[PDB]
């Protein structure tokens, strides 16, 4: 469920890298934005796309969200990272959603892909496609 502009890769970065505004609520408004509906629950990493693609070259592992997945990889090292939770739903007006933020510092798992040939930009021939889970 990503809007059809993006590229799993580039919706990954929206809902997971560019965190917009420090706020939980502003920096949702995007992706709900997006999305035509209030994301319940959302992670932010603190870390950047390189970072994450690299973390992309570590070992292949299974998906804790799906055990028929093996395109996980384990971040290795603990980041800081922003957990938006939805604090008040408004399915008739999106932009009025609001959010808590919760910090923490939590290793992550993301399943990568090869990138979308023809939309993907070239300099990442594998991308982060989703978070699959922070621990
Ligand atoms: N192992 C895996 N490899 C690639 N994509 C996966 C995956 N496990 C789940 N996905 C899906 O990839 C998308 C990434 O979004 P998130 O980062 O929010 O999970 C989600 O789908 P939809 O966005 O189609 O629901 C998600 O369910």
């Amino acid at each position: 469920m990503k809007p059809p502009q993006f590229t799993w890769a580039q919706w990954f970065e929206t809902q997971h890298i560019n965190m917009t505004s420090q706020q939980c609520t502003n920096a949702m408004q995007v992706i709900n934005n997006y999305q035509r509906r209030c994301k319940n629950q959302n992670t932010f990493l603190l870390t950047t796309f390189a970072n994450v693609v690299n973390v992309c070259g570590n070992p292949n592992m299974t998906c804790p969200s799906n055990k028929t997945r093996k395109n996980c990889h384990h971040s290795g090292s603990q980041v800081p990272l922003i957990h938006c939770n939805l604090t008040t739903p408004s399915p008739q007006n999106i932009s009025n959603c609001r959010y808590a933020q919760t910090p923490a510092n939590m290793f992550y798992i993301v399943a990568c892909d090869n990138r979308d040939q023809r939309r993907d930009p070239p300099q990442y021939p594998v991308v982060p496609v989703h978070l699959d889970r922070i621990i």
